[PDB]
């Protein structure tokens, strides 16, 4: 089952974390982790600050790097370098309503591509992505070349966006404390 | 083939059985069991009463529990706890006309989800479901929390309904002796 | 797991059954069925008499034939013609102490052969056999030719015996009521 | 590849063969055999007359039976009883223009069903069918019960028709010498 | 690879933990967890006390039960009921020197059995075991019957011991604070 | 992943190479090789001239033949005869803009066929093809018969075209130095 | 099963056949073909003379070549070039007593090698070999280089001999009419 | 086949190459590359000097790093970070007589371990190793910790040595020009 083949990954922030703010009593990042854990057996967090907090919830923490690369791609590569699965489902810390069929729908719609990411009907969410580790070398080469754009990389790897326009407000992102108040229950 | 990979399960009733009433000379529950047995090699019955009757037809009977949980979910979990397959096709005792392509269509339309159930064009039949045992832990947690709603659970697991609107009257349910008379041949 | 890939088969007798006699309160044939059911999910009985008794224990009964062939091979072929698995573990009704690792050891020692049977250190037990359905055509041809010898057939199919000389008295066969008394507890 | 997993079967006639008549210098049945052999490695002929002729082309001949059942289903069952593959692609002797993508399209459109057959846009061709051997037991039971209708059986097994309406005149059947003249090149 | 197919499990104690005592600066239970984590991606702890301590190391904690069963078997069953893998490698908290090839050797020596445990040359260690979840139903039945003996259960499931007599002092168990002093570096 | 299962093949020319001309500083053939290498681990070049140039880029060169057959099919067959994979993705040297999802889309759209090629919305590109080695024998027979037409062969093998009409100008072919100037950046 | 994965091949002679002489009423080559057909579904003959005779038994005939190479290796390569399986079991026409477990024992003893051949206790029989088609390219290169020695090639490919010293007189070869008389029954 | 699943790797030297010296007219490193290429489809070279020379033979060159780690382990990790296979067979540049069954024997003797290396009867050759990429994270952690010992790492990963004591002088290493003269033909 996908549950035992894809490693879930909370992208908590590369070199505070707004993901620590509570939504309905639970920190934003833990909404994401809990949603991934309902669908996937093995779930880790990519974090470079507050490691003890993430770890304290029973999750393994993967710290970045080797080289101090910038942005989300750097965390993705760090996780592939430090974890053995074939497949990873990444999600940032601030999208607490991700749907219960995230992994299944992304996988079903992959069309044999090594990477896919969510399009919510309005925009792309390239860091909510199902990634095969076969693109580890390409990612390393991309970052070594000084490149940083997420979607450009994912397209260059042969990926595409998957339509989640029917999953209402599942991909809302909590940008600030103020937005968080529009969502408190 | 699906025939040898999915265990069929007649949900005969958790803690008489109207499924014992005869439709065209054959008990309602045996219509269901026979339909499952045409499509699947290994088929069992979840029953907590009249166990000897079900067993007498050559079917293994799984009794509920561990804990006295309520409703169909309790029987589903009981069956996963007591049977070793990866996949189960559950069906209640009172839907005698289930189609010969039930398992194939549910599986084909799963879209990589760990659970799917029938929608007949008019309504959901959440207890006519193809279930991967990976959701055993989630089900246990759900029931331990005091929750009982079937479709809510199946959605939370990442499942969805599968359209059988073209399978005419295949999902009629015999609620009472009176309805049973509308169907006698 | 082997549990969900091999169909167990009690060879109860082709055209009373001494296998109906009780050993320590349980009929000989049910000792065998219970031993197979501990190791295998799906288990059936090949019987041509007392079908209701076997069936009443929750086991599907396969009756012989098509053609009225003689002996155990006839039952084996009948079962392959009427059951869909790839693999079958046959055992006669009168060997109640068959070991809990029967299927695993036979499979482990197959050496890529399509059939293997037990040798107990003293003699062959060719009807205690793990059989791939690929030899269905060969068996049919053998029986159509008027041949009946079990071990000859199994050798001709490319099979061999597997040493169970360390499984003490596991393959005792209860030939008569008198032998049964040497074993009563 | 499908080429090495599906056994092709020319249904040449159960208990002359009009399939022996030549179309553009090649016997109708050999048009079918050649089309199957382009797509599939292992191809056999079900024949009960002129066995030497079919065999002489390098094809193994499977004769019917065990029991003298009627019609095409009888040949299908005979072939499953005498051949070891999981999958069979049957075709009658008189449809010489069957397409080069017959096996691929039938398989692609199976929708997890154990049997599928061709619909040419105007009618069903239930004997041009892709069949999983899991339905061997059901077929045996059907024929033993005295039933003979092909499509009824295939529906009861959970099968469906596959649209080949775009494959122009690929499913023309040569009923008589006269029709054969409408096709001579 | 085995790394991504077998779930590691530290058996930390069912209803203080001596496994909390430090050996060379690291708690005994964490020696075990670290050894399992070198070989396996996903590793959990079965604990019913000090849950926060185990969880704080980044490990998911599985608490016992459903029913208050006794002993290690109860923890094994609890873990299978609450975790989705096919395979589990259990180890108690007080065997800190378990070898780096534990999972590979147990798996290699399984001989198609659904469970295997370590024999160190002097004695059995039945709670250092590689277990297929197919024996979940058997375990449940065993415990419901009031049975508790570990090795008896594992033999009844078809398992056997695997020789680790060449892995010197790898299976030393720290019974008390005094034994722990014989090992301090 | 497809990356490690399909061998990429640059069809550089059977018995100068215009593919040696530079587009934006990189030879046309190396545009193709680089595009294939982003998607596939193992990539080779079919060349019969300038072998040292192709080889110098780190690519293995496969020279034609056995028999001096004509055209692209000859190179395809040469490559299947000299390389061990199951699957090959061929592309000529003069289509430098082939898309990053070439292999994934061709594979996803194969519909169980052993060969597929690109249609760009305006025309077929039968030498941009995903080919299963099962058609090696058919290809050999075709060429031995004196036949040379690419698309005819691919249709006869059971293949079809795959729509890439949405991949803008990805299949432009540089026919001459003059066309190459319309594309210089 | 091996029956449906390995193609049997009678090596009948490259550019009369003593294999046509009758042993106990059946031609030597047909003893071999029949032995292969008991173990394997799909069996072909490599022949360059008397093609009609071999074909007349229902076997497909593969004629040599492309290039007029010498010896048994030439026939092996011809067969791999013209047949789609992954695995081939070759045997010459004059070893009529080959054992019923030939394919299983060769496969079991392969030790992950791409080719294995029989050693009968006294000598090697390098043309009684189980061959993976991955060595097709190596074979082509070997023959193109002007090399002909069978065992040298098989060793260079990474193969080894498999001990059949316990299969008494199974590998007797009938060199002449005179030897054939020592064997007539 | 192993040929298409394991990537061969010549370890040519991390930050002249004595591997450039000719043995019987062929550079030592090319003896190794050629031996790997006979057994494996895809073979690369890890080199940090003379990259153009290695590349010129048709081999892809992987340069070290990310971080400037020391020794052979650094090259192994570099290759896993930059190549997508599951399995790698590493060999240094100066062991020109490596046997034709290197990959098969190492794989056959792995005993489910993620890494194995050659023991020649006299000593270990830990850089002649079959490595699963699952140990990429462990290797990274090991090197980041400042550790460099090869065999220690391979043991810590759960590996073991494989006996090649019967492969005479296959593992001779050419240390110097003088040793090279003891071997010139
Ligand atoms: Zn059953
Ligand atoms: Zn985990
Ligand atoms: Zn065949
Ligand atoms: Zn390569």
């Amino acid at each position: 089952n996908l549950m035992t083949t894809i490693t879930g990954v909370v992208l908590a922030g590369g070199k505070v974390d707004k993901g620590l703010l509570e939504l309905n009593g639970k920190p934003l990042w833990q909404h994401v982790a809990d949603a991934l854990m309902t669908q996937l057996s093995h779930v880790v967090v990519n974090a470079n600050r507050h490691q003890e907090i993430y770890q304290a919830s029973g999750l393994k923490v993967i710290e970045d790097s080797l080289a101090d690369y910038p942005g989300p791609l750097a965390g993705m590569l760090s996780v592939m370098q430090q974890e053995a699965g074939e497949w990873f489902l990444f999600c940032p810390c601030d999208t607490p309503y991700i749907p219960p069929d995230l992994a299944a729908r992304l996988n079903h719609q992959r069309k044999d591509a090594p990477v896919v990411w969510v399009h919510d009907g309005e925009r792309d969410h390239p860091t909510i992505a199902l990634v095969n580790r076969a693109i580890e070398p390409l990612l390393l080469e991309y970052l070594q070349a000084g490149e940083r754009r997420v979607m450009v990389f994912m397209r260059l790897a042969g990926g595409h966006a998957v339509d989640f326009s029917d999953h209402k407000d599942a991909f809302v992102n909590v940008n600030t404390p103020e937005e968080l108040a529009r969502w408190q229950e």
